[PDB]
């Protein structure tokens, strides 16, 4: 009986967990003293280790390689030799026929770890010869989509999670940590215990709003209108930091011109917030000695979302809430390793350590390190473009590792046809997912629990996680799989352990070089940049102390005009639909839904939060199934009738089996509940049986 230290594989809070191991099996999980969690876990860390054991509650663990030889055929189990040879031969053949850019790779933001992601992008670049490497969820980063990067030159959380506790004001905008990042919510609560003020800008009455000094309950989609009026108040009442603006920013005058028209009064009907409330919130934010903005992954989907991110960041620039502790702009992103995948250069325009492929010095270094003559300079395809590339023949093969697009991507029949248009789809996962079940080849990897590595938490904190248990089947780690494919394609690659991979990237990434395995250890939390291996360098708590990471080191102001959501409301569709996380289950659900304790918590088809008054009016009872009508769409869901959602909007916990957050819908009650209930059981049994048969064939 021993404790093996790991990091939670769910959200990006980065909680350290001691997995109790007795006789080669995990026996229970308990909170370890991680930097972020300090002996606490939410439900998911505590009960969510159970999927490792292949419970088969929702879907089985992948146990063997598989190949679907004919297109409308069965996945058949095969040896590793057969699978890895097949893939190396197909990829090689595709590369020679169509060029390297005909192949798309993905990183993975989940249990695999940082080392895997570095290896995947190495494979794409040194072996295949393409920059086509990307992750679904990604930090604000590229030229093709606006974000934080244009404002401050880094898409990361500017300040640590542990810095939240001593901020004077937490400005939570489009963010629900109580359900999304329970341990981050504990830091917000502790900030309030420590006397911080709290402003929540959220249409709904979320948990954090209960403890908020102001809950700005703004109409769904009204974000830029509110943000501009807040900037208007800050500028017109002279509450901005003039020194900071003069010396550390540009673009003020152009921003001032736009927000000048946006009086709190001009925006009362649009935001549903009184001008007085707008003034008070803008005052509270501007007057706090140090204020941290927290927002969610989240804001970028409300669209005007990427403008909203910059408009928010502009508020922090306006008030000098950047380049000092307990302040900042802090997109707390979702997945346990969304940050790390990006750190490892699982993005189409950059090597690990945000060393852009367009720089010839960077190409030279990596090329030399990687024993290759030339590395490609042009930006690869984004995984979100896959349906378009596949349809038009630009991408012929997808190597999809640790992503489930046929579950978790907008319009599921788009990526389905994408898989049809593609010549070859490889899925490397730990479960028979919807996506894996539609693949040509399945490569089963080890899971979190069965291997080790490094994750990067929400605030760029590198942490080690250790192997607790041996895989029960003949599994390879993700990086073992890639390395073997790489070698079979003519490029010698092998590693004996993740430290070898980590040490290689350290020597290629000046901002990660100091973050040795020894420095991270069992409980260390090392935020990058960490440049010196000396134990004197323990990382960077917050960014931008001296300058910003923009070309000329000045932060860049931005906002724009408010534009009403594209899906307008009608008498035919009088409700807003938006999506929302729930604490007890995680998104893919292949992990939480395969945990006996967590699975007992959440019913199918899932829940839709409806306002009490809306429900009264519509004849919708609590717990009663309901239909939700959009356009080219209708869905069945369960009513969670509460006063938490705002009247006029329903919030679906959409984890169940580009404006994701605003959508015009109608909600109709079901007369025959018993038939609708049976129907739900019927469809869930269908899917469960389908994935079962896919796996045990
Ligand atoms: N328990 C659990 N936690 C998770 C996950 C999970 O599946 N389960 N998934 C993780 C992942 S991958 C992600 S991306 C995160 C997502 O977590 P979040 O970043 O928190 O995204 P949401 O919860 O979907 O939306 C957050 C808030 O946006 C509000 N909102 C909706 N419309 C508007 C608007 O127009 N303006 C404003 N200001 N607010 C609005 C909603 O009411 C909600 O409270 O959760 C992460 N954590
Ligand atoms: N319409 C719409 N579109 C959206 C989103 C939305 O809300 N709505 N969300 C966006 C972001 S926020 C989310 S996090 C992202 C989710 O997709 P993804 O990461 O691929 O699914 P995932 O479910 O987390 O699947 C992760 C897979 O990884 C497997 N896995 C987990 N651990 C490992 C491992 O160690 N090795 C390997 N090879 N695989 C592993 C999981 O089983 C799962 O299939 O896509 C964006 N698009
Ligand atoms: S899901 Fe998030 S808050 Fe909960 S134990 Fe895991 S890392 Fe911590
Ligand atoms: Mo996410």
């Amino acid at each position: 009986m021993k404790k093996v230290v790991t990091v939670c594989p769910y959200c990006a809070s980065g909680c350290k967990i001691n997995l109790v191991v007795d006789n080669g099996k995990i026996v229970r999980a308990e909170a370890a003293q991680g930097k972020t969690n300090q002996g606490t876990l939410c439900l998911k860390g505590y009960y969510g280790w159970d999927f490792i054991n292949d419970t088969q509650i929702l879907t089985p663990r992948l146990k063997t390689p598989m190949i679907r030889r004919q297109r409308g055929g069965k996945l058949e189990p095969v040896s590793w030799d057969e699978a890895l040879n097949y893939v190396a031969e197909r990829l090689s053949a595709i590369k020679e026929k169509y060029g390297p850019d005909a192949i798309q790779t993905t990183g993975s933001s989940r249990g695999t770890g940082n080392e895997t992601n570095y290896v995947m992008q190495k494979f794409a670049r040194a072996v295949i010869g393409t920059n086509n490497v990307d992750c679904c969820a990604r930090v604000x980063h590229g030229p093709s989509v606006a974000g934080l990067h244009q404002s401050v030159g880094n898409g990361a959380m500017s300040n640590a999670i542990n810095e939240i506790d001593n901020t004077d004001l937490v400005f939570v905008f489009g963010y629900n940590p109580a359900d999304s990042h329970p341990i981050v919510a504990n830091h917000v609560i502790n900030a309030k215990r420590n006397g911080a003020k709290i402003i929540v800008c959220d249409p709904r009455k979320i948990e954090t709003a209960r403890i908020a000094d102001m809950h700005i309950a703004l109409k769904n989609g009204s974000n830029i209108a509110l943000l501009n009026a807040m900037g208007h108040v800050i500028i017109e009442e002279n509450l901005y930091d003039k020194a900071f603006v003069a010396s550390r920013t540009e673009g003020f005058e152009e921003y001032r011109k736009i927000v000048e028209g946006y009086t709190p009064e001009s925006v009362e009907d649009i935001t549903g917030v009184s001008a007085s409330e707008i003034r008070q919130a803008a005052r509270m934010y501007a007057q706090a000695k140090s204020a941290a903005i927290l927002w969610g992954m989240g804001v970028t989907q409300f669209y005007q979302g990427v403008e909203t991110v910059r408009s928010l960041t502009s508020l922090a620039m306006l008030t000098g809430n950047l380049g000092k502790p307990h302040a900042g702009v802090n997109p707390v992103r979702g997945q346990n390793n969304v940050q790390g995948a990006c750190d490892m250069g699982a993005l189409p325009d950059t090597y690990p350590g945000y060393q852009y492929v367009k720089d010839p010095a960077n190409r030279e270094k990596f090329a030399k390190a990687w024993g290759v003559e030339s590395l490609p300079a042009h930006t690869g395809y984004r995984i979100s473009e896959l349906p378009h590339r596949a349809a038009h023949g630009e991408v012929r093969a997808a190597y999809i590792m640790g992503e489930d697009p046929l579950q978790t991507d907008a319009e599921l029949s788009a990526v389905r046809k994408a898989f049809e248009d593609l010549e070859l789809v490889i899925v490397q996962d730990i479960f028979m997912t919807k996506t894996a079940s539609a693949a040509d080849v399945i490569l089963p990897s080890t899971s979190w629990g069965e291997h080790e590595g490094v994750f990067t938490a929400a605030d760029r904190g590198f942490q080690r996680f250790f192997k607790a248990v041996e895989p029960k089947w003949d599994l390879k780690t993700d990086w073992q799989i890639i390395s073997e494919i790489a070698t079979r394609m003519g490029y010698p690659m092998h590693y004996n352990n993740t430290q070898e991979i980590w040490d290689e990237l350290r020597h290629l990434c000046p901002d990660f070089y100091g973050a040795t395995y020894e420095k991270m250890g069992e409980l260390g939390f090392i935020q990058w940049p960490c440049r010196d291996t000396s134990d004197a360098d323990q990382g960077t708590s917050y960014l931008f102390k001296e300058k910003f990471d923009t070309p000329n080191g000045l932060a860049q102001f931005f906002t724009c005009d408010w534009v009403a959501p594209i899906d307008k409301l009608t008498d035919e569709y009088p409700m807003v639909l938006s999506t929302v996380r729930e604490v007890g289950h995680y998104s893919c659900r292949s992990m939480t839904g395969n945990c006996a304790a967590l699975a007992a918590l959440a019913d199918e088809p899932g829940y839709a939060q409806i306002n009490t008054e809306d429900a009264k009016r519509l004849g919708i009872e609590d717990e009663a199934l309901v239909w939700v009508h959009s356009r080219k769409g209708k869905i069945i869901t369960r009513a969670q009738v509460s006063d938490r959602p705002n009247k006029g909007a329903i919030y679906m916990t959409y984890q169940w089996w580009p404006e994701y957050k605003y959508c015009a819908v109608r909600v109709e009650p079901i007369a025959d509940q018993r038939a609708a209930e049976q129907y739900v059981i019927d469809e869930y049994n269908k899917l469960k049986t389908r994935l079962r048969e896919a796996a045990l064939a």
